[PDB]
């Protein structure tokens, strides 16, 4: 199927990304605390539910949360400020807490069931979020005696995510802290604005986009 794109809410950021985040791809967003990466995740979980003319893909969402950063009230706020029904928007985000790295990998394997169920419906899964990709791996695999297994497991986890993205035409969006993925780095700009820098994209030029965080989530 043709690659679909989900608007981030920011015209500047969308332009940097070639139109928005892509289905059949893993977009990996890095940032320190308060960078805006989780705000971006929340915004995407709303935007994807819009029709294409409004920057979405008429899709449902699946969200894997590793350190309790999902905020249903923030979803409701973004939904309402963008004219959507906050209750309907929340209903179409399937939520799962991942308690550890094994569980996180299991949840990705098990997500395929719901993806299959929704595939030929009015609201197929179009966005799968993992926030954060690495918190559990960093917590569990300490030192150099553990690095090899950590990388192996992470590599397998990324492969599972790539497969879901490609097979079912889903945009996978993961957060991280410092191919295979499209890497975007967030930092604080001036006056409370945030800056995104695209790095090492095979077919998009590097560049930067400045954006804001509002009651609409993110926008220019
Ligand atoms: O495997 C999953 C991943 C993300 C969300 C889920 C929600 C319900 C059941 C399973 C889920």
């Amino acid at each position: 199927a043709t690659i679909g794109r989900i608007s981030t809410g920011s015209k500047s950021l969308d332009k940097l990304l070639g139109g928005g985040i892509e289905t059949q791809a893993i977009t990996e967003v890095f940032g320190e605390f308060g960078s805006g990466k989780t705000q971006l995740a929340h915004t995407l979980a709303v935007m994807v539910q819009l029709p294409p003319e409004e920057g979405g893909l008429n899709g449902s969402v699946m969200w894997i949360d590793t350190e309790n950063t999902f905020r249903p009230e923030r979803i409701r706020e973004i939904a309402q400020n963008r004219g959507l029904d906050p209750d309907e928007v929340l209903k179409h985000i399937a939520y799962a807490r991942a308690f550890n790295s094994n569980h996180q990998m299991l949840l990705v394997q098990q997500a395929e069931d719901m993806i299959k169920e929704l595939l030929n419906t009015d609201r197929p899964v179009k966005l799968l979020i993992v926030d954060s990709l690495t918190s559990h791996f960093r917590s569990e695999y300490i030192g150099r005696g553990a690095l090899a297994e950590r990388q192996q497991k992470l590599a397998k986890h990324l492969a599972d995510l790539h497969r879901l993205a490609n097979l079912y035409d889903i945009a996978v969006f993961v957060t991280n802290q410092v191919s295979a993925t499209l890497r975007v780095y967030l930092r604080k700009g001036k006056g409370g604005k945030r800056i995104a820098r695209l790095i090492d994209a095979p077919h998009l030029p590097e560049g930067e986009a400045v954006f804001s965080i509002t009651e609409k989530g993110i926008e220019d």
